[PDB]
């Protein structure tokens, strides 16, 4: 009933979009990174009868943990498809900094980088 | 001797550029996707005889083979720091999504993406 399309690169949720729009133009779609905007839509696709697509960036965990909540209490199926094409990137190259020897450290936000880094540097400048 | 900070947010790659910069400015600093312009940076770094930090995007697996390979060649020790704050944002939806009873599907390209999608819609389009 509520398909969420979740993907970080804005090129890749126009695309879908795109292909959602040629192949059956009578699913709804919706594109939008605000929940209140996405409940107003879900709703027309209700009164309509129609099934709808919507596609977000994300990520933050609140709005796609609440557009989930909304619809699932109306007793709306709700399926996902992310598509996180910069993860399996980095993932080939963690592995090959693996491969060979190299000491990697994989951080989740510059804060942490930025220990890290400094960290490193406070330990390599050193002869 | 070489440190490679790999992050497709162009933003971190500045700050961390900073706390380098700001921090031990005989440290030899280099932002650049161009494996060819890295080269010739290391090697100023050599003849100076400093420490050298790269700021890449990756993500081509080749590009970061390479570097890596045309360092160690020269007996130069390689450090890297990966940042990917994506990765782990979505990590979080993905788990909820999974904690309710939502069928998600992680797909790593668009090509992929378009696929599934289709797939779902080829099957919910149908009562």
């Amino acid at each position: 009933t509520v398909v969420i399309v979740v993907s970080r690169d804005e090129r890749i949720l126009e695309e879908l979009l795109e292909v959602v729009l040629k192949s059956d133009p009578n699913v709804k779609t919706v594109r939008t990174d605000d929940k209140e905007k996405v409940k107003e839509e879900i709703e027309k696709a209700r009164k309509q009868g129609r099934p709808i697509v919507i596609f977000i960036r994300g990520a933050t965990e609140e709005v796609v943990r609440d557009i989930v909540e909304y619809a699932q209490k109306e007793g709306l199926r709700v399926l996902v498809i992310m598509v996180d094409q910069d993860q399996e990137e980095l993932e080939r190259i963690y592995e090959q900094l693996k491969k060979d020897g190299v000491d990697v450290r994989v951080t989740d936000n510059e804060d942490e980088a930025k220990k890290r880094l400094k960290e490193l540097l406070e330990k390599v400048l050193e002869h």
